[PDB]
């Protein structure tokens, strides 16, 4: 019924794809040169990270200029070509939209901080100080203080995420105005629709009060205060009536604080105001093995939470925000067989499925023993802030081992070759020396491995409309190794099965006039029977019955 539910997404990190010119960084005729890749997995659209004029204080989501192109990735030529030869090879493009926030190198910003009166002044959010200190104690999300002084206009300007990143007063018509200006002079050059960054953001609460702080800590988590607040709405539908609305176009809203009951504002199919959004919460599941009941309750809860609203769900476990997934949800002992379990798991519900660059490789977390090897805003923001307080260096490392996001944001492994042939030059992140093992090139020509499952998955999704438009249903919720459900439309159903623990396993088989193996992660046994299924580590089958 729409291609944006058929479509299967694919989402860049630029700055980490691929280098055409050996300066360490990737950049656009680095991606154009992979096109083929892309092509030939299957994807219908690419998602490409923000790739606008930007200090990179947060690698592209600081903008100094809404309308040319960041000059570390080309020129507005560059990208020209790239919309033209995504959309000859029958491929779609949808951009990184900003605008919870600007640079402070942005003109409106330079315009902003240098006077009260001046007209710009307003386009973001300034108070005067409290009792010689900030307007109050809310923590940017980055650490320390969501507020900085200027010490020229003798106020502070808020930000929820860098020093570098003030928000924008969405309260201000002028600035709503203006940000509508420039989204609709995108939608005009063709692109085919914007994942939305940060926009659950854009509504403070008035007055911005204080928040508890029992602990008597130096700032305090200030989701309260701006994450998914009332009033939010009256914005959110009038950005989409005056710019999403008069295209053909998906949006995907990167929205916290919206739960799968309250969803209906944002992506139901009868005034929502996205087509689907990313939702956070099976990201948020820290510890000793994984709780597999609560993921499936949070993922059922979305998959029957949006089925009763039309709405359609975005599917992911994986982006430039997040660890990677096998180390999150799966095994680095069972590397292989988990990176194929989780595909089968997350991409086989209902919804629009995301591949995130290097998840169909299986790549795996990064260890790097130098606090200089990162790059994170937030992470070394967060060291500094951590060991100013007395945090000593290993603690301070074990978070950012684990939990940092530049685990994500290693270079794209295509071969073997130095740098696994991201880069001719120095990586502006060292590659994963984990390479030499994971890389496209190897994966292709091998059968069995994660990339040629992937295409596997993406193929019968697109040739079985039951995988893309069936009904979902949880099997066996109380099992705490296996996550099995199935997917109804008409007389078929499709049965997804996946081991998820490291041991052995033995399921039954839900009790059909005819049954076929769709995909399979371990060989099959043939005197095993379908009754019965002794499953291994992280053994994945889907089944489809007439
Ligand atoms: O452009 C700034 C920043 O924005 C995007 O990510 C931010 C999310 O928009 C924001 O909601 C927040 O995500 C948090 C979730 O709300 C919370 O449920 C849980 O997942 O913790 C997250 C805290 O970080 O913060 C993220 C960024 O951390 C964008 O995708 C980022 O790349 C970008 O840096
Ligand atoms: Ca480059
Ligand atoms: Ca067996």
């Amino acid at each position: 019924k729409k291609w944006w539910k058929e479509a299967v997404a694919y989402q860049i990190y630029p700055r980490s794809f691929m280098d055409s010119n050996g300066d360490g960084i990737g950049d656009i005729q680095g991606v154009i040169s992979k096109l083929d890749y892309l092509s030939d997995l299957g994807i219908d659209v690419i998602w490409i990270c923000p790739i606008y004029q930007s200090p990179n204080d947060d690698n592209g989501y600081d903008i100094s200029d809404y309308k040319d192109i960041m000059k570390d990735f080309g020129t507005m030529e560059d990208f020209d070509e790239l919309l033209d030869e995504v959309h000859h090879r029958g491929m779609k493009l949808i951009m990184d939209l900003v605008i919870n926030h600007t640079s402070d190198e942005h003109p409106w910003f330079l315009e902003s901080r240098s006077a009260k009166e001046n007209p710009y002044r307003d386009y973001y959010i300034w108070h005067e100080g409290k009792d010689g200190k900030e307007p109050n104690n809310w923590e940017s999300i980055f650490s320390g203080s969501a507020w900085e002084f200027d010490e020229k206009t003798k106020e502070y300007y808020m930000h929820v995420f860098s020093k570098k990143q003030p928000d924008l007063n969405w309260e201000n018509e002028k600035v709503r105005h203006e940000l509508y200006e420039m989204v609709n002079w995108w939608l005009d050059k063709g692109i085919d629709g914007f994942r939305v960054d940060a926009i659950s953001h854009i509504k403070k609460v008035a007055g911005f009060p204080d928040l508890p702080n029992p602990e008597k800590l130096d700032y305090v988590p200030s989701f309260e205060g701006h994450m998914n607040r009332p009033g939010i709405q009256e914005h959110l539908k009038e950005l989409k009536e005056k710019t999403f609305a008069k295209y053909d176009i998906m949006t995907v809203g990167q929205a916290g604080g919206v739960t799968s009951d309250s969803a209906d504002e944002w992506v139901a199919e009868d005034g929502g105001n996205f087509n689907m959004i990313f939702q956070f919460e099976h990201m948020g599941l820290w510890d000793k093995p994984l709780d597999l009941i609560e993921l499936k309750t949070i993922l059922t809860n979305w998959q029957n939470g949006l089925e009763k609203i039309n709405g359609w769900n975005a599917l992911y476990l994986e982006n430039h925000d997040q660890i990677r997934s096998v180390n999150k949800f799966g095994s680095t002992a069972y590397r292989v067989e988990s990176a194929k379990c989780l595909a089968a798991l997350y991409f086989l519900m209902k919804g629009t499925p995301f591949i995130y660059q290097g998840q169909e490789l299986g790549m795996t977390n990064v260890k790097f023993d130098s606090i200089d090897d990162y790059d994170d805003v937030g992470m070394i923001n967060y060291y500094r802030i951590q060991r100013e307080k007395g945090d000593s260096h290993d603690e301070i490392m074990k978070v950012i081992w684990e939990t940092g996001r530049d685990n994500s944001r290693t270079p794209m492994q295509w071969n073997t070759e130095k740098n696994a042939g991201f880069s001719t030059g120095n990586p502006w992140m060292k590659v994963n020396p984990n390479y030499v093992d994971i890389n496209v090139e190897e994966q292709k020509s091998d059968k069995n491995s994660v990339l040629n499952f992937y295409k596997q998955l993406i193929k019968i999704r697109k040739q079985h409309d039951v995988l893309v438009y069936g009904t979902y249903k949880l099997l066996a919720e109380e099992d705490s190794a296996i996550y099995a459900y199935t997917r109804t439309l008409e007389g078929k159903t499709a049965v997804v099965i996946c081991n998820m623990s490291p041991n052995n396993q033995t399921f039954e088989f839900p009790s059909f006039t005819n049954i076929e193996v769709l995909i399979h992660n371990y060989p099959l046994d043939k005197n095993e029977t379908l009754e019965q299924c002794t499953l291994h580590p992280y053994e994945t089958r889907v089944y489809l019955l007439s």
